[PDB]
């Protein structure tokens, strides 16, 4: 009566690893989605189910997840006779069939793939663009194009350099529109590539998983100066600001923090959380840093709360919250942060990710929709960030098409929305104040 | 027939603007995007760029988009020709431009419409795109290509000392295309590990095509690295090596400089004969089965001499630039035995199909090719199957502007079912399987 067919297969993601793609068929046609993947397993993440056969793709095959869709999830959904518009009921049906709290039986990658395909097929049955269907599933009316946060400089475990902080990003908060923000981002990206080529050599301009550069930078402040200089030389000093992903859990060491964790271990150099907090206040004074992700360890709750109570910038939970609602509730209760990173495959279904998002927003938080380091040609999260009206998305450098595919789709959405398109701009934290 | 044609500016995989085209018929919306091209080639179809330094550092494509929206779109809608009539639609755009290299509207403007028309035509004929392409080309067979995976980079766009531009791997002995992706990915990841140990984490960042560029000086060192990864991955029997030398990049004073990236001195330059001698040692000592642009784009006597003296595939890229008059000359003088087919170098579906059939009539192989700047578009995946050329090079199995083509080939193979055939060891002449 609704779903004609559901067929899953194994494709390759942007790192050359297998992942789940799902085809769903209705009288309106073929609706296809693919699943992203992080670099490592997180303890609070919903389970990404992998084959573990070390011969085939080093044990990263997803044949087990694909067979669960084709042999179990697909018949159950078709036989339920539920319409594809009933996102919550079909999601609930899969959560019940799985019957585990972390989706360890089918894998969040199996369950998500169907959830995304159902959402796409539901939008066509409603005769709505995907982003408007999502807005209705979430209870929004006034769509917003987000500020993109473009990865440009990498450190931490992403790089062989001494730089201990993981990612430095640029946000074109001063752009006139989302299409204008893509232009400002690309021009600074290329300006910065030129600067790196001259200062560090041609070798220093190859790219990492998310399309950013990882030159041999030694000091965290030298990276910030590099980014500031590319923005200034591109001519956009006041229109482009900086975001950072510290990923502080990476250099967390016995209750302290090792800002040189890639040099031979020396405990005497570890600094306390309060010492790390003071270093951030110096960055925020000397550089236009408006957002910091994971400034402290994912269990260092006391440091988060003290920093968030004492600075006025955006403080993003990533490893702290893990798109996990029980963790979010504790983070809200302790005022640990004021923005949620939203990674849909960390929670495993469209419904639960919309609920995670409404949990944060109803408590005054920003929400930044996020990519994974292993992405696909899928663009679902571009429609998601518009429908959820969060005003901010980080989905890579303006380089590599698993990133540009999202940005290109957002420009198409802006074009479709026309005179009713509102760009979040300097209100990326609170886009609700914009619409009239 | 065509309800609407609407072009917009999008960003390609390097972050530069390119042309995307929406085409509406009564069957729905058909979307296609154009890869990065050259705007100043001498034989190439030329892409139109804006050159407005206030926008994308002069790289905008607003002019091309305007040519589509203001001129090509009403003309083609006015024609009343159905979307199936690929060749009549393509000739109309060719006549409207009225230049051989498409420098009025831009090769990027003409191709984007051409691709969108083709996708609309498939649906109108109730055929998947690759079957529609087979019919436009006169083919009744369908063959999955052997993929050529870029893995190591040198030449002009790598900061190392390696003169030669790209080393690829071809899983000729895989059981199918799906198996061929597994083999290529597993060797690619093995290589990443070898490179991280030998050279360091930083040396595993990727170039435009997803391949690596560690700091190696001699080309033999690069070939050993590929062989070592193939070996450790366990596929010495199943994977061979392709090369793209891009020798035009180091052609100096009628001679060849294999250290052109280091401070100059003509004393170290070597003749075409000496370069050909080194290729023969390469072919003797490593499983190299294909070499692209071994000599300069106009050193015709070096091409003809080398091709007469080896058994391997010799691919023209800068030699032929997908240009029929350049191709005829290469045929005449036996310069090479394989055409690298870059569809945006020619400018339309119909012309690219003609160029491919021209090479194939003369016993040449045809290698369908990506560009440095690609998009999420997957057209060339359906193209290489529809033309049955048996080989495609569209990147390392890394970066999704590359994997999108490869993933689409896996989908096509699953659709073909028991009819799906993998070119395998006949990647040069897939027609022996017909
Ligand atoms: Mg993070
Ligand atoms: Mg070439």
């Amino acid at each position: 009566m609704s779903i004609e067919k559901i067929w899953a297969r194994e494709i390759l993601d942007s790192r050359g690893n297998p992942t789940v793609e799902v085809d769903l068929y209705t009288a309106k046609g073929l609706f296809r989605a693919a699943v992203p993947s992080g670099a490592s397993t997180g303890i609070y993440e919903a389970l990404e189910l992998r084959d573990g056969d070390k011969q085939r793709y080093l044990g990263k095959g997803v044949l087990k997840a694909v067979d669960h869709i084709n042999s179990t999830i697909a018949p159950a959904l078709i036989s339920s006779g539920l319409s594809v518009v009933e996102q919550e009921k079909l999601d609930n049906l899969m959560l019940e069939l799985d019957g585990t709290e972390n989706k360890s039986k089918f894998g969040a990658n199996a369950i998500l793939g169907v959830s995304l395909a159902v959402c796409k097929a539901g939008a066509a049955e409603r005769e709505l663009p995907l982003y408007r269907h999502i807005a209705q599933l979430a209870g929004n009316s006034d769509l917003i194009l987000p500020v993109p946060a473009f990865n440009v400089i990498n450190g931490g475990s992403h790089a062989g350099n001494k730089l201990a902080m993981q990612e430095f990003m640029i946000l074109p908060v001063g752009a006139e529109s989302f299409r204008d923000a893509m232009r400002l981002g690309a021009e600074v990206y290329h300006t910065l590539k030129g600067v790196i080529k001259d200062k560090y050599g041609k070798d220093a301009t190859n790219v990492g998983d998310e399309g950013g550069f990882a030159p041999n930078i030694l000091e965290n402040s030298e990276a910030l100066e590099l980014v500031k200089e590319a923005i200034d030389k591109a001519g956009y000093t006041e229109k482009i600001v900086i975001g950072m992903d510290v990923a502080a859990s990476e250099f967390y060491r016995d209750g302290k923090y090792d800002l040189d964790f890639k040099s031979p271990t020396d405990p005497s150099r570890y600094i306390t959380g309060d010492q790390l907090g003071a270093l951030y206040q110096d960055f925020v004074r000397d550089y236009p840093v408006v957002s910091i992700e994971d400034p402290f360890d994912q269990d260092d709750w006391a440091a988060w709360s003290k920093f968030t109570a004492n600075v006025g910038i955006q403080i993003v939970g990533d490893d702290l919250t893990v798109t996990n609602p029980k963790r979010i509730e504790r983070a809200v209760e302790e005022k640990a942060c004021n923005c949620l990173l939203l990674k849909v495959n960390q929670i495993g279904s469209v419904t639960e990710a919309i609920q995670a998002c409404k949990l944060a927003q109803e408590n005054g938080w920003g929400v930044m929709v996020s990519h994974r380091s292993g992405e696909t040609e899928d663009t679902f999260i571009a429609d998601l960030v518009v429908g959820l009206c969060t005003g901010q998305i980080k989905t890579g450098a303006p380089c590599r098409s698993e990133r540009l595919a999202k940005y290109n789709q957002l420009m198409r959405i802006e074009e479709e929305l026309g005179d009713e398109a509102r760009f979040a701009g300097h209100n990326f934290r609170n886009p609700s104040v914009l619409h009239h």
